[PDB]
């Protein structure tokens, strides 16, 4: 029943909480879990299970990451026998995730601080309804190495918009590990932007109201056309495995499609997932230089996964399922909604009207039922809607919509007329500036495409000119594939010359001799506008291109490093890829690095509108012809059905 | 009742039948309507009809485009009185769109001329299953002006599937005036790809099919959120004019969004419309050389636009608005389905989940309803899927998806280790090329934001370098606004520089000082890969850019000239740009090229799942916050039972 990339359950966390305080009692020491995860089964065994679920036993191991009295340590533990069998102090730079706990105190530290205090009381504001937030710090250029962060405080009171309320102009730094104040300084008095109007919730808004929205209501008389088996999905001509892990959040695994002319399930994708994100703000002053946050590697993903509001965050009639996450004590909390799926009606999956037959009217258009696997992960401000999209087509469509509240830097400015300098940001509402910032993604795709050996293809659009009369046209495009040979020929800057990136397995052909592949149809790519030698952009550095492939390697999951709080960027993407392996006809792995710069606009305040990206992974030469060639649009059946 | 921007009428087309006839009798003239539409109403004068539309009194002016004994006539006529204003013959270069009947006759000449027949009866081919098909030409600098195409045919036998069963290797050309075929050469004999598994009608496909999908039943207790009073739509917070014209299609007019906190409807689009699509192939030789279809100046959008099939093309419930075409002899022909409008559900609006006050849960998450506005256009093998889509968030998003059938060059070749020079294209199914070819499309934009006089801004992107230890960050972004000048400053090609592409009205601010405006947000560009010098580039120049905008002139309407068949380039958007008008806070108008660059791969074949691109027009600064702040979502009912 428990398939080996299932997530862990209550239970598997209450044997890790137990086994690390066996060998660590909180009696005689100070003992904090920063991660609690599935240590990788070896693909090789996963491909074995798959084959013969029933006879292939895997153990269960579980990575755990722990800060021990002030010390950072790896350990590992097989579930199955319920023993430790490494535990490793990481001797290297960075720091781990940080705990809900530990910020819960931080954020605390300001309101008991005197200085603080006095500085409260000296701008007139309330002391008991301040609330202040953790924000990382990164690393830029000191050879000191300890677990700060920034804390920033907002005015509540009448809102619970506290984001657009900063407290703006004062440096608190709060060391972790020693849980105090370390550095203060008072710069700056601005004004607190006005509570007036930032409300979002609609029992704290008042009329009028509208554009009226009218209802709908729906009903599948069959049912769902997907069944969930623990964690393993059976939809349409798909199979995969929904994971969910407490960094990277949600994990799409062993998504295959049933070629229904070659009657058998075919790979497409071995692992899916966000690796990384980075969000670095564009203000250089005391009061923001240091906010690049890392989100996954800082705060964790799916730490950071809240619970889908039904009929909101996911249509009526979605299915949920619920994950674990854990504790700084080491105790499993549950997460209700963590995840839902559910079918999306109304596409046109293909079409054609024939007026070319003298006396013969022809006409076919079919409809497609798509299926959307949904979560959302909200780090501070910031929501992000994940989506992973199939279809019978054979494409996958991985999206990112962001929602939630800007950032707001707090300022005396009223009115645009007032500026005589850059403020890093537009100013969105009186006193209120949305500073400039970016989000980066970036996705780990290990493809295997029909198999694991496979190949990455650039195929080049060029212009060719006749020049010797051979034709009335002076010119035309043709192609020209190239195989990358190395990881220095699969970095991509999108966008620079015309080309199609595709991933094929070069020992699998259709009966006409063309690779079986998938195509990548990215959206408009975003490009760091940092310098290759900001600190952040260092730390960041897997931002560099918006397409990298890599040789298959267990270890190389976080393409920021595996500890990003304070890292100086010695571990990430970038850093590996100067090995500069070779990736032909092996097991290979994409990273797709997606992203906008935010210009922030009035529209974007108090809350912002959707603002929806998305890529197309694209079956191409995968199929002998369109897959959906022989499938039947869903019947028409009237009110209520039945 | 009749808006003055209202389409052409089954009277209103007979009335100009009749008026046109009543002059050039057809006793004693050669007449053929190659385009009949509405004249467009001056802008000062709809302006003024919509603030008085009881009171407001515009004559019904109809333009003509017809070949009269073999001569280009340009009519303008009045309908209000009956009379022709003016009668011009157009002595430039190029010739109307194609009528449907002349081409009817023309497909026929190939099966009644003996070296045809003859070269038919050397490859062994049912004469009696032929069907041929007109195809233009363009130009090649030569001096020569008359209507010719070339004449290409396909095996029909047991598939409707034309279009993958090429007859490939004979050159037809046919004078269209003189309704023969003045040119024959039979250059080479290439293998008929087969009928088998060619077919994508249900009815003639057999088992099995798959992969099964579930139906869906839905209701709308309270009915349509939109409204249609003729041709005008109330939906929500919009207003706007559904139009259509037997060249361009559809087109929207006078779009206006309602600020529930100004009380007032704002307009956003007096027009926007599809101006011209080109399809340049990328096959030099005599085959396919002046493939470059402009389908919408020599094929006309609205003569080419389908039924839309219910339940398939548009989700069950959408409203269907038929419309009026006509024949070569100035008949009216009943479009029915022609246009659809429906409600889309299921999108989040916006939310966010806060985590960060101290014990409180808080988590809003609101729905969307959006709608759309629908219609299929079908030129030869091609359909295209046009999308207009509202949002109440003040978002319009045009799109447009590919679907029908590759044109396929016919060859010997069966497997791609035969390949032994350049086929132009992808080897998708034996015998069976799929040639490289782009789709172009150029939107026509006349913004109108919040008014008639704006300017278009280029919010550049810079990166700023810090070197004199003021900042512990290396570097930052910001932004650097530039208002464009003249049309020279207006052409962007899109992915050189980051920016964001603004149309703004400089005499409206928000009350914190802010243009109000509009911006484009781009799917991944396609650039234009024939060199600027060659013959269908030149009568493509519109592609030169992704985005243009002009001072508005009325008679500026068809980006690649009014006559477009054999048309030499001297009438395009590039020509009209060398005057390089001011475009500083007066009426301008946006044009943007969108397109793909298609590479065929075998799930095209032998009819391609959709391709979906979109553009996003998204207000920035327009409002002076969030407009859906106080937009409930749509009430949720539960199904009924039965
Ligand atoms: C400060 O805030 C508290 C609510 O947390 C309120 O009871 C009190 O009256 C406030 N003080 C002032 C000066 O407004
Ligand atoms: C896996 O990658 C890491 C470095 O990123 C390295 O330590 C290890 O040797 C690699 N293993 C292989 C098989 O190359
Ligand atoms: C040619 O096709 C017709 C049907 O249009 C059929 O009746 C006739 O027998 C065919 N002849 C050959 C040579 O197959
Ligand atoms: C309006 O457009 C036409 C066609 O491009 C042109 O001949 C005319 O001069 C234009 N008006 C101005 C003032 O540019
Ligand atoms: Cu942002
Ligand atoms: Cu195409
Ligand atoms: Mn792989
Ligand atoms: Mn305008
Ligand atoms: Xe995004
Ligand atoms: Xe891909
Ligand atoms: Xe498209
Ligand atoms: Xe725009």
């Amino acid at each position: 029943v428990q398939h080996p990339l299932d997530p862990l359950t209550k239970e598997e966390f209450l044997a890790v909480q137990t086994i690390v305080q066996n060998k660590y009692p909180i009696s005689n020491n100070r003992l904090a879990f920063h991660y609690i995860g599935l240590d990788d089964p070896e693909k090789d065994h996963v491909l074995r299970y798959e084959t013969h679920p029933t006879l292939v036993s895997i153990p269960r191991k579980i990575f755990v990451v722990a800060i021990i009295n002030s010390q950072t340590h790896e350990i590992l533990i097989n579930l199955r026998i319920r023993s430790i069998v490494s535990d490793n102090i990481h001797n290297g730079y960075g720091f781990p995730i940080l705990s809900v706990d530990e910020q819960s105190l931080a954020i605390k530290l300001p309101l008991k601080y005197p200085p603080f205090i006095d500085s409260v009381k000296k701008r007139g504001l309330n002391l008991s309804e301040i609330v202040c937030s953790s924000f990382t710090m990164g690393w830029f250029g000191e050879e000191k190495n300890v677990r700060t962060v920034r804390l920033d405080c907002f005015m509540k009171e009448s809102t619970v918009n506290i984001y657009v309320r900063p407290i703006t102009g004062i440096t608190i730094v709060a060391d972790l590990d020693l849980m105090k104040i370390v550095e203060y300084h008072d710069r700056d008095i601005e004004a607190v932007p006005t509570a007036e109007n930032t409300e979002y919730q609609v029992s704290k808004q008042s009329p009028p109201f509208g554009p009226k929205q009218h209802s709908l209501t729906s009903h599948q008389p069959q049912g769902p056309g997907f069944q969930i088996n623990g964690h393993s999905v059976s939809w349409a001509n798909w199979k995969f495995h929904i994971g969910f892990d407490v960094r990277a959040g949600i994990v799409i695994s062993l998504a295959s499609i049933y070629d229904l002319e070659k009657h058998k399930s075919r790979r497409v994708l071995y692992k899916g997932y966000i690796s990384e994100l980075f969000v670095p703000y564009q203000d250089p002053t005391e009061e923001f230089y240091f906010k690049t946050f890392f989100d996954s590697g800082e705060f964790g993903f799916g730490l950071s996964t809240v619970s889908l509001i039904p009929n909101r965050d996911c249509p009526p009639h979605a299915q949920f399922i619920d994950t674990y996450v854990h504790s700084a004590n080491g105790t499993p909390i549950l997460l209700k909604n963590a995840i839902c799926v559910f079918e999306q009606y109304g596409n046109i999956m293909w079409r054609h009207t024939e007026n070319g037959i003298p006396n013969e009217s022809i006409e076919e258009s079919r409809t497609e039922v798509n299926l959307i696997v949904r979560t959302i992960v909200t780090v501070g401000n910031y929501d992000n809607v994940i989506d992973w999209e199939f279809k019978a087509s054979g494409s996958i469509k991985p999206s990112i919509a962001l929602s939630g509240i800007l950032e707001i830097k707090g300022t005396n400015i009223k009115h645009k007329d007032e500026i005589k300098e850059d403020l890093h940001g537009k100013l969105v509402s009186a006193n209120s500036i949305g500073i400039y910032h970016d989000h980066f993604y970036i996705y780990y795709l290990d493809f295997d495409i029909d198999g694991t050996h496979n190949s990455f293809e650039k195929t080049s659009l060029k212009t060719v000119r006749i020049k010797d009369g051979s034709s009335k046209r002076k010119s035309y495009w043709t192609t020209e594939t190239q195989t990358a040979k190395t990881e220095s020929d699969a970095k991509i800057t999108i966008g620079l010359a015309p080309a199609e990136l595709v991933v094929v397995n070069p020992n699998i052909k259709t009966a006409v001799g063309n690779e079986v592949g998938y195509r990548l149809i990215p959206a408009i790519p975003a490009h760091p506008l940092l310098t290759e030698d900001d600190y952040p952009q260092i730390r960041g550095a897997f931002t560099n291109y918006n397409v990298w492939v890599t040789a298959y390697n267990r270890t190389e999951k976080w393409a920021g490093g595996l500890y990003v709080d304070h890292s100086r960027g010695d571990d990430t993407l970038a850093v590996w890829t100067k090995q500069n392996r070779e990736i032909v006809n092996k097991d290979i792995v994409m990273w797709h690095v997606v992203g906008i710069h935010h210009v922030p606009a009035q529209e974007d305040f108090p809350i912002m509108p959707l603002l929806s990206t998305s890529f197309e992974l694209r079956p191409t030469n995968f199929f002998e012809r369109n897959p959906v060639l022989k499938t039947l649009s869903p019947r028409d059946v009237a009110w209520p059905g039945c």
